């Protein structure tokens, strides 16, 4: 095998400007990196500067190199959505058609019903807000009438509150699952249902750390799932194991900060392992993107540049590290939603002794899967072409 270990790094919703179809999604204009640069009157980020991003594309504050320290270009999303679960699996090798919805204004009546219907509760909300406002709002009307309240937030999400001591644990997470039955439908397709139990009185609700999530599985089997078969490690780090359904998952490391998740990603370095380290740095669009708050995404794209060259001096020869994106989020952007955007693509490995070059344009998040199957020797996937000897 060329590379022992492979570390791929997703910065979540750090996007490079917008796609070739962005007019399709109401993204035209949209560029998250440009956008937050110019924010910030010049991004510091000297190490993805060192790498090659500024040889993607310059920026403010984000030059070209003469010698970037590994292979640099962009990649373009070949599935038809723009969402988390539709990025990550195309990045894995799968082709998504069918994209995961957001409901800025509720969920459609049409579903409600149904979910009515099965359950014999009656639902109240019914829109996007935080899990604070919305047990503030309604916590008491639930407790006294049984009621479940169905709510959103940016993501993809269907979300069911209802108090411990009134819904049972056990009867909330039944009625998630039917809900999770009834949103495997192309009208209604959310990533993720999510029980959100809560305990406490008027004036004081707390939601109980009993939160169960159900996600959909890839529709596809993936690259992760081939190494697993093969005996290979992959070690999810952050979000990455409930993106997949932790799918071709072998050992999976919680995050609660890009900080944090940047340690982890250390501690992998400093496991004996052959297969894939997989982290996702969720903040950037969690706390950042969805919340239109470019400051905030500036500062948070400087703090995970600064940690970079530990990184760096922790790689092999035979270690590749890959740091990509899975859309866009631009946080000087119309709605609270993602944008459809080009991601960066820069490929590093400490063997590379001259440097790196230009590669061909990704046609697809795909290419990154390919280069890791090829990589490990593994069933190739059915989209995706390899750059592994380019590098
Ligand atoms: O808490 P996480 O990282 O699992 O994130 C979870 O909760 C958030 C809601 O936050 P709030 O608690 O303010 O309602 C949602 O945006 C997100 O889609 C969901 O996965
Ligand atoms: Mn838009
Ligand atoms: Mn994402
Ligand atoms: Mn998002």
């Amino acid at each position: 095998n060329k590379y022992k270990r492979i570390f791929l790094v997703v910065m979540d919703s750090v996007g490079i400007g917008e796609a070739p179809d962005a007019e399709q999604f109401g993204d035209l204009g949209s560029d998250t990196i440009g956008h937050i640069a110019e924010h910030m009157n010049g991004l510091q980020m000297p190490n993805m500067v060192k790498l090659g991003l500024g040889n993607i594309r310059e920026m403010k504050g984000i030059s070209k190199v003469e010698k970037p320290l590994g292979y640099y270009t962009k990649m373009q999303e070949k599935s038809t959505g723009k969402d988390q679960m539709t990025g990550h699996w195309e990045i894995m090798g799968l082709y998504i058609d069918t994209p995961f919805q957001v409901f800025p204004e509720g969920f459609p009546k049409e579903l409600l019903d149904e979910l009515e219907e099965k359950t014999g509760r009656k639902i109240i909300g019914n829109k996007p807000a935080s899990g604070t406002e919305i047990l503030d709002e309604l916590g008491q009307e639930q407790m006294e009438t049984g009621s479940l309240i169905v709510y959103t937030s940016a993501d993809s999400v269907l979300q069911i509150a209802a108090h411990e001591e009134v819904v049972p644990l056990d009867e909330l997470y039944k009625i998630c699952k039917i809900a999770r039955e009834l949103t495997l439908d192309e009208k209604y397709m959310v990533g993720r249902v999510i029980a959100r139990p809560f305990v406490g009185e008027p004036g004081n609700f707390t939601r109980t750390p009993n939160r169960h999530d159900y996600a959909l599985k890839p529709f596809g089997r993936t690259v992760m799932n081939e190494l697993k078969d093969s005996d290979y490690d992959v070690i999810a780090i952050g979000k990455i194991s409930d993106i997949y359904d932790g799918e071709g998952v072998t050992e999976s490391l919680r995050t609660k900060s890009n900080m944090d998740g940047m340690d982890k990603l250390v501690d992998t370095l400093n496991m004996d392992f052959t297969g894939l380290s997989f982290l996702n740095l969720v903040d950037f669009d969690a706390l950042f993107g969805h919340r239109r708050d470019p400051q905030g995404y500036g500062e948070a794209l400087q703090e995970y540049d600064a940690r970079l060259p530990e990184v760096f001096a922790k790689l092999k020869e035979d270690d590749l590290l890959l740091i990509t994106a899975d859309h866009g989020n631009d946080p000087i952007h119309p709605g609270t939603d993602h944008t459809r955007e080009y991601v960066p693509l820069l490929a590093y490995s400490p063997s590379m002794k001259e440097g790196g070059q230009e590669l061909p344009l990704r046609q697809t998040f795909a290419d990154i899967g390919a280069t890791v199957a090829e990589n490990f020797g593994v069933k190739m996937p059915e989209y995706g072409t390899s750059f592994l000897n380019e590098l």
